[PDB]
């Protein structure tokens, strides 16, 4: 197994795959790591296993079906690995924890929104359909982008949004078009 967690890339307690060299921190991974279970695997397996299982979820699909869908346990499966992809990159500690907002000139987002939020959200099995958590997701980067305006720093919500994106289009095998 590797030495360091696969989320945050930093050593301590680490729980490790039984079917594949990664580890975690019990809170990195999503789900939280799980109290017995041995063998144990992965959310990274789990989404493996699913795409073996049925080689023809890979096929193209459109995003205004996918969201559509109601979130039974392969899609909930789906949302917490796109949600953990979102959380493997660094650049993810500034939309993790809840926000606040006093900037001269802006005013804050009437919704705010937060990864650790979304986590909960899933966790506690709020979402109904695909369309909720993701609504929630692209909410994050909108709010950012309104409320930092003109300051470079709005850059950070464009970068963790792609990251979000081409994650979103790989996870639930959307149709590639230009
Ligand atoms: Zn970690
Ligand atoms: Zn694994
Ligand atoms: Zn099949």
């Amino acid at each position: 197994n590797s030495n360091i967690c696969e989320v945050c890339n930093k050593w301590g307690r680490l729980f490790c795959c039984d079917t594949c060299p990664r580890s975690f921190h019990e809170h990195c991974h999503i789900p939280s790591v799980e109290a017995n279970k041995n063998p144990w695997s992965c959310i990274f397996c789990r989404i493996k296993t699913i795409q073996e299982r049925c080689p023809e979820s890979q096929s193209g699909h459109q995003e205004s079906e996918v969201l559509m869908r109601q979130m039974l346990p392969e899609e909930q499966l789906k949302c917490e690995f796109l949600l953990l992809k979102v959380y493997c990159d660094s650049k993810s500690c500034f939309f993790a924890s809840e926000p606040y907002y006093n900037r001269e000139g802006s005013q804050g987002p009437q919704k705010p929104m937060w990864l650790n939020k979304v986590k909960t959200s899933l966790n506690e099995q709020m979402y109904t359909r695909v369309e909720g958590f993701v609504q929630d997701m692209r909410l994050i980067f909108h709010n950012h982008k309104e409320f930092y305006r003109e300051d470079k720093f709005t850059r950070l919500g464009i970068q963790v949004q792609d990251i979000f994106e081409k994650n979103f289009r790989n996870i639930f095998a959307i149709q590639e078009t230009s």
